[PDB]
């Protein structure tokens, strides 16, 4: 139907706008903290701390079969990121504290993207 090539199309733009958030979220995390699924051959037990793993590569892997159907979901995912980390890691560490910085500089960033999806559509 023509209905389901004009959502098809939306899903197609949101996911554009969704790989800009990205690469700019990514942008936040220099260090490459966040780049990755956290190794389980390096952190055997991570699975009994953390139940749902999340990352960036993962991230753009769900983007690029657009299975971001609006951006709430998205900011499940960066959320997920940025909670494991300070749920694993002490405040003490480099790695919690690249997650604080990351969710307050991402905070910029998915404040416009909101009004983008809205306003847009």
């Amino acid at each position: 139907s023509m209905e389901q090539v004009a959502m098809e199309l939306r899903l197609t733009e949101l996911t554009r706008l969704l790989r800009s958030v990205l690469d700019q979220l990514q942008d936040k995390d220099p260090a490459r903290i966040f780049a990755q699924p956290v190794s389980l051959k390096e952190v055997p037990d991570y699975l009994d701390h953390i139940k749902h793993p999340m990352d960036f590569a993962t991230m753009r892997k769900r983007l690029e079969a657009q299975g971001y159907k609006n951006l709430h979901e998205f900011e499940e995912d960066f959320d997920l990121i940025i909670d494991n980390c300070m749920k694993y890691n002490a405040r003490d560490t480099v790695f919690y504290r690249a997650a604080v910085r990351l969710r307050d500089q991402g905070g910029v960033v998915l404040r416009q993207a909101r009004r983008e999806v809205d306003s847009i559509g």
